[PDB]
């Protein structure tokens, strides 16, 4: 059945969002782009491993990276993703 | 703060897992085009009736999906409106046509 398929494709996206680090990260970007110092800054996770988090979620393409100069700036890149993670970001990161 | 906004998105990682399973997920999926029987859910899902009653006590107790009486028809429907937000993206993002 086609409406089964299309829901294992939402089943394996929200099990990729469901890891609290990197859900972390996602409703972090949901508010707009932020630099990899920026995500340090405001995640008590240590940098090692929110560099690894990032490359995670950079290879799943669920985040894109630029550069600029010095700087690596992150923005959400999955639209579909974003669009979960923005209403996730609306119910529970909005007070 | 920072602590207070991991702490939300520590909650909203719980919410996610409880919605990442398949056939409970198969289940919001369709409540979120509007009320569904019991009867035409397990007609629609290749999941078996033992199965498909422990996905929806399951549902249940965790607030997601609440159900009403008529006759002997049970229907069943979202509850929890922050969780329905959620699945209705979901349903929007990815079930729709």
């Amino acid at each position: 059945e086609e409406m089964a398929t299309r829901a294992r494709a939402a089943s394996n996206l929200l099990k990729a969002l469901a890891h609290e680090g990197r859900l972390m990260i996602m409703c972090y970007l949901a508010s707009g782009e932020k630099s990899v110092t920026e995500l340090e800054t405001r995640l008590s996770t240590r940098q090692a491993a929110v560099s690894q988090q990032l490359a995670r979620l950079r290879l799943e393409g669920l985040v894109q990276s630029r550069r600029e100069g010095k700087t690596i700036y992150y923005s959400l890149s999955d639209p579909r993703a974003a669009r979960v993670v923005q209403t996730v970001y609306e119910q529970f990161c909005s007070g």
